């Protein structure tokens, strides 16, 4: 049996420090999830699992989906988790909710994903025992998680963004490339703002002052190559070529995704509008210091299940991690101008920012929505993953 | 396609603070993955996702699954995980591998768990725009998360202590019950481990010293002795019955095993133990979190069309004596029933390092099923928060 | 032999959280250290000792007149310290620097005082030897500090703040009698401005801008506005009358000067302001610690063989109206000794620096007994915890 | 009118992580100071101030004299305060107390030190505005105060430690020397034990599980040269010449020390039996990073100021913060083999401990006991400060 996605929406996207700084993770998720549930208007004890990729979980809520659940007032019989594959997270979710329904086991989860990287913890292992001895060590969830991913054999020490630099080396990838794709992403997230596409993608976010928060605050429209070119790489001072800047890479951000995992069937008896259905998936791992390459193999993956070529694909969702990183992936894609007019049509990660949690909700709101609304049938989505994967899906407009 | 488990293997575990209070939950992970490997003898390659249950992560290791697999050596092609459904977590990711391999995605993958809570983080979200209106908290990482796991709307003051003092409440359990519960769970525990049959579950740790036996059960415990100590809420409540005798502990361990299809088994010179029959999950009230594992199992136990009267062997983690025993009324159990549950021991005496507790149910429940050529499994425990999960097995 | 006291200056008050709150402690007493020398042209190995009033130390700058004296460039012959008897302290470490230049020990020594309050440390005591059982806890230096300066046997809750409803409560004093005062207080500071006598106190402070005006003095500050802010403990008291604008604040500076011989002086070209004539410190009921100033008083006149209607000028740190009214009612004050007190301002409109308080209330009795061509002025201040300081100078 | 000290006494010293170890610093202040005034029977309203030496002051006790007063139960007419000037800051309360007892202000102080270093802080200034851009510290009270006292134009990354080994290397110490030197001080502090003279410098400390306590915890019987050969010294990574070990170093320890400080006049007045007189003091400054040797210009000061030589000194405390440290003292003194019988002849730092704003008030302690036992004449007092600092004082038998 079939697993279709309806109603994929998500918050707006906050910067890190931005107009959502006050919000817990926990808030947007319950703002999704009751954004969902009242488009939906289906009865709460309908869902079976609430599903959420969650990046840098703590206590303050444990396995974050039932946290979730119950703090948006649904029945306490909703059972609910967290998975974390870095930016794969969301994406992972959705392809977890899709097996158990899929399987027979359920008729219809929540699938998700949640960040506020405003508000990731810092935290310590040498307080439980004491630093007598060794002193105390704090580390900032954010920044300590960028030389961990690969572990203790493939150190990272510049983290995702050196990887990043690693790519435009190999690939020979100019600046003015990164800061071209850049400007693109800038261009369409402002013009999806405008076009009114937005609209049903988002959940309006009442924050308090009682001012609803509607639009992203990350994409900018008079973004341009030459404001870009004065930005300073991050690397400069360790890489003489460093390219990779704040204008041309994905920030930090706060944000929530959700969306109805169902069959065919049980869609159709709720008044559900199915917008896709998953055809494949992949996952893949690739080194740690070139993880930016981790969709390429994914997706070969993913368009094998499915007996496609990249050929086969209508729309394009590729988180865009970095603009060198990206390129590099559409380099080994071969990709002409043409291919760019199908991909990251609404934004992409640089312009609307990288919630890494929600990331995988977010494209795939876009992605199913374009589908629909470009009449298309196959769409791609798509990201590399801290510490060197790749998870890819495939979906079928129906 | 049938997806079988192969060589459910764990490490030894730990008391919170003791023997292996110096490794990390990466540390244990490693050891009980390339334990794995070593006895299997299948080639790292062959590896297509690491899936761990791990209930407090941190930055230290994101996306634990892959941070194992690269640091146990396994190439940089295998991919890997992080899962918490709390007590549930290592149960989660076994069901988790086995939909990815019974729909044809992967052939073989590891489904494993790990927790270090000797080793579990402090942390503040006080201290990025500064403290200077809301005062700092710094929380302990397993005291916060005992009162969060309901939410706002359901906080647990007591935590999951106070749920099982609320279970026994309920049932009315006394003490007498519960330490003699308790008993018992040391008796299977000691003599599992005299029988021989642990060697077979456990990998044994290097410390900086090699360590092959569990670091809680005693031999000694009796009735008399457990009624000595005093419950933990008893100045809130004067009729508080639960110990730290009849209660599980926090605990360090990792379990790990093979979850694959009969076809790629035999090609590998696998021994597949038991196949995924069917599963249940289930939401209770936080406060009552300890019910978990009956609306759970009656989900699982319908799928499956079996009623646990064709339940040959259970795995009920004993989170605590008085949640256990709740369960235990609602099943209608006798004394006979005892005899097929939990008979090497359970969490109050092995300990119950919650993200790798799933591997170790798991670990004894397939190897016992085959030792007593017995048919059906079930696996369930209560869930913090106020969940529940259950699993059917079946002997291959 | 004399001591006098030579060119006594300060920094601009920051408040707390405002200006200055990029700038540490040390980073206030090198600028004002730097700026004393600046204007003196002394040699810096003709400093014999550094010593500062510092009520918040920690280990960013440990016996912090030393550090400020390296930081500030004197050479590493150059000795220093830190000394704390809470409000007391500036005027404390100038007493301090009399004593071994009168004795003879130290011909020319660097008396002052720093705080920042923006910067005052958290801390904890349970980070050491294990947080798992007691939890950790995080303190606010400031916040701490509120209720322990009494020791264990005599709690104020609410703090210096509870002493001063305290002391209106005992003396009946009108909490518009209060607001008065600080309008007083802030017409003088700002006077003190537009005439330019500041100038001479105060310098300059570069920040990443060159600051040299006060923050916290308000021209317009009127009764009527100052009626409408809610006593901070109304709560617990409906007859409470204690708020944020009759009260000194919490803020940043640092004071410094010269103490040294007539005859060093001379030979320096410094122009000697007053001399020490008597000093004298008491302890008063920690409840009651702003009544402090009385007993200290009467024992610095005693020693002078001087009585109060002798003053030609008074400095008294209000660190809240009602406690500068108590002591006015016990000193038996008629509107003419409120000409004489406080000229240009006090704690309430220029803020409260602990440690550089009392080289803010010498700069300015210094600097005024010799505009107003005075003999006798008196700086006095309640403290922290039940004390009392006070100081005779006389004009040179 | 001179200033002479009267029953100057100390609790043991506890070891860091020790037998005090859930004592404060105002625990151990308190008990040392009801013991003086149990001791001595001097009434309580007779004592003009409490001046307390203390290096790791916190809101837990502020103005720590003024708080130790009122917690030991003397009336709240009794003022009090705190002072800093590192490991001096023993001897700066008696110092100061003396300045202020001559000078007529007042008849009769209390001067003494206090310190729990099993109980200081760590501390963070990064916390009240947040972190979000710095990232956030925790320091050690103990170690960061190490490095930050000779301030920003004289870093010692190394602490303490590293001045020492600076010491070691300029002045040629062998390992075996300073090892020599540690043997003898836990000698002589042991056998001070046994000869019974301690008890009198000693006030017992009750402490709950009740015991009471009257023993120091660091002094061993054991002590070897061949066992002390056998640590490794703590910067060896660093420097393979590296000598100071946790074996040749003072420790980190817990203790309080008082005193009455008064004129002749007044201890007659009132009965009380004085030991010694101040005949002179003197403070000075040296090199941060060689700290060390603070005591040699501190002591000439004091010296010239009395009009004496170290020829004239029958009896010298010397507060060996590390062996290597005292050794280069000794050195400059051109000290002879015989010099050792009359230098710390109860033992020091490195035997019974260093407890720090209480050292300077148990070496006075020593100096004035053993003056009157060996009815000796004078007697020397000295110590070398963190941050480049020393502090002498001399003392006369009365």
């Amino acid at each position: 049996r079939d697993a279709v996605i309806c109603e994929p929406v998500r918050t707006p996207i906050g910067r890190y420090g931005g107009m959502f700084r006050s919000l817990t993770a926990v808030d947007l998720g319950v703002t999704a999830l009751k954004g969902l549930l009242e488009r939906t208007g289906i009865a709460a004890d309908q869902v079976e699992d609430v599903i959420l990729g969650h990046c840098y979980p703590n206590s303050e809520a444990p396995a974050i989906g039932r946290v979730v659940a119950l703090d948006a007032g649904l029945p306490i019989t909703v059972p609910g988790m967290q998975v974390d594959r870095r930016c794969g997270s969301g994406l992972q979710a959705v392809i977890q909710a899709c097996l158990q329904v899929r399987s027979g086991d359920h008729d219809l989860v929540v699938a998700g994903g949640a960040e506020s990287m405003s508000n990731v913890a810092f935290y310590s292992t040498d307080m439980r025992w004491g630093g007598a001895r060794t002193g105390v060590q704090i580390h900032d969830g954010l920044a300590r998680g960028r030389t961990t991913a690969g572990g203790k054999f493939h150190p990272v020490p510049g983290g995702m963004l050196e990887t990043a630099e690693n790519l435009r080396r190999e690939y020979h990838i100019s600046r003015t490339e990164q800061d071209e794709l850049a400007v693109r992403s800038h261009q369409r997230a402002v013009a999806a703002q405008s076009e009114g596409v937005l609209a049903e993608e988002i959940i309006p976010v009442p924050v308090r002052t009682e001012e609803t928060i509607s639009v992203d605050e990350h994409p900018r429209a008079d973004t341009t190559v030459e404001a870009l070119a004065k930005l300073k790489p991050v690397l400069l001072k360790q890489d003489p070529e460093a390219t990779v800047t704040a204008g041309n890479s994905s920030g930090q951000n706060d944000a929530a995704s959700m969306c109805i995992v169902t069959t065919p069937e049980k869609a159709a008896e709720l008044g559900l509008k199915p917008l896709v259905r998953l055809v494949s998936w992949g996952s893949a791992g690739v080194a740690p210091d070139l993880m930016g390459i981790g969709p390429v193999p994914a997706t070969e993956v993913a368009l094998a299940k499915a007996g496609l070529t990249l050929a086969d694909i209508d729309l394009i969702e590729l988180n865009e991690a970095f603009a060198a990183q990206a390129l590099a992936v559409m380099r080994e894609w071969k990709f002409g101008e043409a291919d760019h007019e199908r991909t990251n049509v609404r934004g992409s990660g640089i312009s609307l920012g990288h919630p890494v949690g929600a990331t995988g909700g977010r494209m795939l709101a876009t992605l199913a929505r374009e589908l629909h609304r470009r009449e298309a049938r196959y769409g791609l989505e798509t990201m590399c993953i801290g510490g060197g994967q790749g998870l890819a899906a495939v979906f079928e407009r129906v």
